[PDB]
């Protein structure tokens, strides 16, 4: 697609999927799905959207606290409490008070499933009104010495005990990969107080505080005909609220384990489905729509459910709350967990790498995580890593000191010894100052990692510097230059106003010093892809043609358009085994010159067992 400029960005976010290789294309497409930039997310929303302005395709992963990110939940509102001693004689609608030293607070509680001796075994307590006197005085959520809880005076049927603990603030989910998917969502302890608080299995699809703005309604074929009086309830707060369901659906909940879902997100009735709990069953088009299956492919941008413990004939209001996205304390090594996403070819071909994007994060992170970046297009070498220098060493100072810290951080040396990024890849390209771009969405000037940036200016260009489009000042605008060139630095001058990219780019290595690069890489690339063909058939004489036509009509497609020149199809072409009658499996081995470099270079590509 120009050589298919894939890139691949792996950094934090305000909005999940949280460890998926989630696809972006537009800018209005990614803040949809990991949206504003947070000043603990910027340098990850600017370097993809940024990039986007020379961008086909973005492969992104967000990196999630695995330990203390959270998915917004309809557990999260309710409030500790043990049935210390189950009753007799209770029954199903008596009503509970939440005194507050010997004062009334809520009085809307009530016992909601006893069994046959009376013996309570569920009540539903609303937290409207006492989280609210509870943060009036101190006491959130803490709770529990001076807050106690009553029976009516009286239910039939007396001898109980309840127990109040505090104000549950943990969701108790995270929803990530989808290998986990609703195994996370049928863990003992989330499906416990499932059945405890007597709601369903509804959260909020992605890690994040952003998810509290998410409002599920649900109606069952019961209370749909009387979808307009039936006065749903709202959990955990309290409350009711005149349904809704009849008044959006045409087609209605058709079997009794039927339900309408209606979600919201700030008013807005951001979708409206209906499911069903009973597996097999299906619309009025053999669609299954069986919850867990349903969410299981895609089914919603917003929310997850499962049928497991969604209480019967249920309906009411749900409300999310309790969503946590952390990036708060996302861990340098968190950021690496994802970016191992991308090492692995045979899983994604992913062409460029937007590594600077960790310019700002904590000096050692911001080399160590890069650093390690590079170490997954070594190890693979179908990328290109491009990285950028961290904030602390070229942001603040003048370039006096300016360089001198660059260089020490490519070695050793003086103060960043320890946090050195003194490594040597052909594959390696760093990126040599810091951009200071205007944050549209904040609305603020910003320094963000040039290298995002460069990446798309790839992506671009042949195939995978001229200058770069919204920049409003760099960092730093001859010795140096030379020397940051040969350094393999990637540099932006500014010359009688507006800067521009003095070099090419690439921290190359041991190869010519010779854009000759992208022409290699992508014919290395595309090369390989060929691979599928040699299951297709057997291998021969013959096969030595065939393949080789094929690559070779390839190679000679580049020569035709211009890229590639001086092309022999004779002697730089492929025969693995040596000129002889013998011959073995056939590996791809090509000498190919870029059009402006006078000089051959033999890439050898296998195909083998």
């Amino acid at each position: 697609n120009n050589s298919t400029g894939t890139a691949a960005l792996a950094g934090k976010f305000q909005w999940g999927p949280a460890f998926q290789i989630k696809q972006v294309t537009n800018e209005v497409d990614l803040v949809n799905t990991f949206g504003q930039p947070t000043a603990e997310t910027a340098d990850y929303f600017m370097s993809a959207m940024n990039f986007l302005q020379y961008g086909n395709d973005l492969r992104v992963v967000r990196a999630v606290d695995r330990d203390t990110a959270k998915n917004s939940s309809p557990i999260a509102g309710n409030i500790e409490y043990t049935i210390s001693t189950p009753g007799s004689n209770y029954a199903v609608g008596d009503k509970i008070t939440v005194k507050y030293v010997s004062d009334d607070i809520e009085t809307e509680g009530k016992i909601t499933e006893v069994d046959a001796d009376g013996k309570i075994k569920k009540i539903n307590i609303p937290t409207a009104k006492i989280i609210a006197k509870a943060k009036e005085v101190g006491e959130y959520p803490t709770l529990g010495s001076n807050w106690t809880a009553e029976i009516s005076s009286s239910s039939s049927g007396l001898a109980a005990v309840i127990t109040l603990g505090k104000i549950i603030t943990d969701s108790g989910i995270l929803l990530a990969e989808i290998e986990n998917a609703e195994a996370a969502m049928t863990a003992v302890d989330f499906q416990a107080n499932l059945k405890k608080y007597g709601i369903p299995g509804v959260v909020a699809l992605y890690p994040g505080e952003l998810g509290d703005k998410i409002e599920i309604e649900i109606v069952s074929k019961a209370d749909y005909a009387k979808g307009a009086s039936a006065l749903l309830p709202i959990y955990p707060g309290g409350g009711t609220r005149a349904s809704t369901a009849k008044a959006v659906f045409g087609y209605g909940p058709q079997t009794d384990s039927q339900y309408a879902i209606i979600v919201r997100r700030n008013d807005a009735i951001v979708q409206s489905v209906v499911l069903s709990t009973k597996r097999g069953g299906k619309d009025i088009y053999d669609s299954n729509i069986y919850i867990d299956d349903f969410f299981a492919k895609g089914g919603s941008e917003y929310i997850f459910a499962t049928a497991q413990n969604w209480p019967e004939g249920f309906s009411g209001i749900l409300t999310l709350s309790g969503g946590l996205s952390s990036n708060a304390e996302v861990t340098a090594g968190d950021l690496m967990e994802a970016w191992d996403f991308f090492a692995d070819r045979e899983s994604v071909d992913v062409q460029l790498f937007i590594a600077g994007s960790c310019a700002g994060e904590s000096l050692e992170t911001a080399s160590t995580v890069q650093k390690h970046v590079v170490s997954i297009g070594d190890v693979r070498q179908d990328c290109l890593v491009l990285c950028s220098p961290p904030r602390e060493t070229v942001v603040g100072i003048p370039v006096t000191r300016a360089v001198d810290n660059l260089v020490n951080w490519r070695t050793a040396a003086g103060s960043y010894t320890d946090n050195n990024f003194n490594i040597s890849s052909t594959y390696a390209a760093i990126d040599g100052n810091y951009k200071y771009q205007y944050d549209k969405y904040n609305d603020v000037n910003r320094w963000v990692p040039l290298a995002a940036d460069i990446a798309g200016l790839c992506a671009r260009t042949d195939n995978v510097r001229g200058q770069i489009l919204n920049v409003i000042k760099l960092a730093i605008e001859q010795a140096q230059r030379d020397r940051l060139y040969q350094e393999a630095i990637n540099p932006v001058t500014g010359t009688g106003g507006d800067g521009y990219v003095l070099y090419g780019d690439k921290t190359a290595t041991s190869v010519p010093s010779p854009n000759v690069r992208r022409l290699f890489n992508m014919l290395k690339t595309n090369i390989g892809r060929s691979s599928k063909y040699r299951l297709f058939e057997l291998n021969n004489a013959f096969t030595r043609s065939s393949f080789r036509t094929e690559t070779a009509q390839y190679l000679q497609g580049n020569k035709a358009l211009g890229g590639i020149y001086e092309y022999r199809v004779v002697c730089d072409t492929t025969n693995n085994t040596p000129s002889v009658i013998d011959r073995n499996e056939f590996v791809a081995t090509f000498y190919i010159q870029p059009a402006r470099s006078i000089n051959y270079i033999t890439l050898n590509f296998v195909a083998t067992a």
